[PDB]
């Protein structure tokens, strides 16, 4: 998988999401080569590199022009996106141009998650997946209510990664800050 | 990817790995369909079971022989194993009557662990992968000295797992113990 | 400290709280030896006894009979607990009739939290402390935002223990469940 | 006790230690108000502060002379350092000079871990402590190595600490490096 360090970083776009993470998110989500997925808060574009060169389809939304941006660059530098519809604007509405889902990744959830999560709901395929990807305390918590709120069978799983760092003196462990993943049934 | 809890166990055999490992050892390993992979101590067959669908073959090794016939089974319900070749007894000499290896993975070092990456090290192809689990503290000591003391770059990840448990009264935290991958350069 | 290990357990009665929990709610806490204590839900007794040989007064509560009992027993056990008001009871009626308080300890919330920590700001001594010890995901999200709302600066710290334990084969790190601690300022 | 905020800090000087793993020192340490104790490589002056205010003496030692200085001030705008025998130079050296000693933390091992250790064995009194603050992979190995070659039993600790920061959109969990304690029983 691309390791964090071969991502086209800017300065008011957040992520690369740790590889780790990814790595998670990727398992379940379990994409299928005939899914379609949508992928909310791109960022720098971490979720949407793995998805795109697994499923049909991506849609990949983030209100931040810089993130879109981003995206698209290292969309290039790997050679994928062909099969990514990148979309600037305010989440809510792009969702609702965008046709059923079987996959769904939620990360810059942007203030409007609960907003963000009833569309979702409303376009999710039989037998798709929601993944929220939360760094807010308040998310873990409005995640997991509304997902149960809406009917789901919600889980949580928190990851906390620490990666060595050569020096001369020797290896020492360097964190990641903690990462929790919310996801619904399959 | 196969969830904890749809594997068959015994008493003697440690494992499954935890899902959330088994995700970032595949990662790691960049399986491709002609890989050449072996799995050193096998275990419950966690890693086997991943491997042997995306691979060309797979060997997986084992001194208990409860692992093998844990991996056996777990093959069997899953319906793989055709790719597979299972190979009791002690790591040192089974590695020797191998193929060349694209992937090498070594779980259960069994105090062997220096004279099983030597062997590795003679065997494997040209851009294959070594990832080391560590359990131990002295196995992520050791595995670092060994890897690097036969010319590899080194890596090392900690991964610190909770997952959320459904109670009456919420949802508690509930942790893993600590896993490190200790993995060289692609 | 008294460590976990020599403390009389109940099968009804969740605890000892890790003793580097306990280390933490310690130094959180500040006891003063003319500080009056109140330790909500005090299970085990762990919180209690430490409180017990620092302050000048402790009252313990807890619904849990079973609870008040070993809380007893391992008073005795360490030649403590003649500053100690045992209480047994739902915990919002017995704070009603405790004198005002310099430190006050919430570990079982038992749902009622919002209530209890209501009760306790009504009781706090100018310069008082609340420390909320949180096991459940709700908890964490709830403390935080009463305690905000009854217009407290807030803080919380999150600990992650692994002790090793001594096999055979070496020694393999063993993790405690993650708990939170959500405290006042001082 | 004193937050990290509240110390000085300099670019040349670690530190300071994480208020968390200070507190789980202090009562690993057991101070005694007529304990003599030893900080090797005190750095910010963390816990060369906490143990000022709790022993009869306390002799700091650093090689680098801004860690020295650092920690001098940090004492001076504490009001502590009246009991504090500040050493710079080599640690070997400086223990040599020392009195003999009930508690000894080894922070900084500057290479020579396993030579300060011998050092310390020698001094320490009856019934002494010994506690060794590890951040790379090998002082974590090295020191539980040593500590048992030189007839110690030794116990080591994890501590992966989260705190909460408060961002307008909620509260973020920010991760500090993984620190191990290494420690000798009582």
């Amino acid at each position: 998988m691309i390791p964090d360090d071969e991502f086209i970083k800017n300065p008011s776009v957040p992520g690369p999401t740790a590889m780790e993470v990814r790595c998670l998110i990727m398992c379940l989500a379990e994409p299928g080569k005939n899914d379609v997925a949508v992928d909310v808060g791109c960022g720098t574009g971490g979720v949407t590199l793995e998805l795109a060169g697994r499923v049909r389809r991506v849609y990949a939304i983030d209100r931040n022009p810089e993130a879109i941006s981003t995206t698209e660059m290292n969309l290039q530098r790997h050679g994928l996106g062909d099969n990514v519809t990148l979309m600037e604007g305010d989440a809510p509405e792009a969702l609702c141009k965008i046709p059923d889902i079987d996959i769904a990744v939620v990360g810059g959830s942007g203030g409007e998650l609960q907003e963000i999560l009833r569309i979702i709901k409303d376009k999710l395929k039989p037998g798709g997946r929601i993944i929220v990807t939360a760094i807010l305390l308040e998310t873990k918590f409005e995640a997991m209510e509304c997902l149960r709120d809406l009917g789901f069978d919600v889980n949580i799983t928190e990851l906390n990664i620490a990666r060595g760092r050569a020096l001369d003196r020797g290896t020492m462990m360097v964190s990641r800050n903690p990462v929790a993943l919310i996801y619904t049934g399959v």
